[PDB]
């Protein structure tokens, strides 16, 4: 039921407070250059929604549920980045290829692509066949 | 250059020429779940641009260029079609995938996908031990 963007800025919350234990609507309107607003009016449809609370002095604090889907989409988004520079993805290319298809996948599609990278390190010498096959074409 | 309209319109152009000869506009319509009108917008673009002409009693012939875009829109989804079975998404969500990826990944990326569908051909029991990896969990 939560949008994209909900999920964004649930994932941007936790890592602001990975980052220095805290996380303001400052913060992210600064981020994301955009008028604090804007974060309010997002934060308060997450409030509503109960991803997270807003207590003045400690500023955006994420639910049990808030926070579950915050740290499910960090581990999306380094899956995704595990699986594309396994294919040999350019760094030019990589991060927007990230961004691009991280709410755009079924959660069967990244659980199979999870398994796909779980395949190339059990026995990481597929890796290096996946690699030959890369330089045969070239 | 070609927004993600356009391609969407190209793609399925090509689909029909490949098979057809001729694209009718009554079946791109029916195909992208538009209504006609949007469609004779879509072709005046195009046309305008030299993408396509249209041709009286038959219907829409891409250029070279129309047709170099076309050929490459459906290989990218032939291939996104490829990969996700490969990897075993079950079949009633493979269609949404397809769409969903198809406008977000760069050449780069779909190249890759290629060397990866191609590396599970050329050894089908790669396949299988894939499918080990996963009834594991």
């Amino acid at each position: 039921m939560p949008t994209p963007s909900m999920e964004d800025y649930l994932e941007r919350i936790y890592l602001l407070i990975e980052e220095k234990g805290y996380a303001r609507v400052s913060d992210i309107a600064e981020a994301l250059e955009v008028h604090p607003s804007s974060v309010t009016k997002m934060v308060q449809k997450l409030d509503k929604s109960d991803y997270l609370v807003y207590e003045r002095y400690r500023g955006l604090i994420l639910t049990a549920k808030g926070k579950k889907i915050g740290k499910r989409l960090v581990y999306r988004h380094d899956l995704l980045e595990d699986f594309l520079k396994m294919i040999g993805v350019d760094s030019d290319h990589i991060y927007e290829d990230v961004e691009g298809i991280e709410h755009h996948l079924s959660w069967d599609a990244i659980d199979r692509i999870g398994d796909l990278v779980q395949y190339f390190q059990e026995d990481p010498s597929r890796l290096n066949d996946l690699r030959e096959v890369q330089k045969k074409n070239e």
